[PDB]
């Protein structure tokens, strides 16, 4: 089912390139309508890049959730 | 850039998961205004289904080819 591969492709992605910043934790994410937002850093270090004023990391890729558009 | 982290995403992608039935010739693929379709099968794969009459492997998986929706 097409729908599957997409999923796992997600959920791999996800999994194997943790947190720009830290290299550790995984990325924060949002779901947005249809996509997923994965967002460039974990929480932790995105609030911790504003209070250090740093902006280099900041950033999101976003995937359709489906196989189909 | 987070355009370049799906370019190189996507690039990866259709390089490690060949044909799903020859399993060794990479995959068929359209641009499709903003999205990349990733057909299943090669196009000699898919001719061949056609004419063998299996629609077991026929799809695709879309993918946007840009970082924001
Ligand atoms: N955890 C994070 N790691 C990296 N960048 C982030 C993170 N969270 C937010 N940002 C980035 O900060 C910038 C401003 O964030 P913002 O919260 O506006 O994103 P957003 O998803 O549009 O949220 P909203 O819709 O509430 O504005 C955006 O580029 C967003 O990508
Ligand atoms: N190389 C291929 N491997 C697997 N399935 C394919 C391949 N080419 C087409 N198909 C599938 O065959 C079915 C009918 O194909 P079709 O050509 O209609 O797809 P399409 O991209 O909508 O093309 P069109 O817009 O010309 O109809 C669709 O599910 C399509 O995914
Ligand atoms: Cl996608
Ligand atoms: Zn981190
Ligand atoms: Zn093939």
């Amino acid at each position: 089912d097409d729908d599957d591969k997409k999923t796992n492709w997600l959920k791999r992605i996800y999994r194997v390139r943790p947190c720009v910043k830290c290299k550790v934790a995984p990325r924060d994410w949002k779901v947005k309508n249809k996509h997923l937002r994965i967002f460039n850093m974990c929480k932790t270090c995105f609030n911790n890049s504003i209070d250090i004023g740093d902006d280099t990391y900041h950033g999101h890729v976003d995937w359709l959730m489906y196989a189909d558009s």
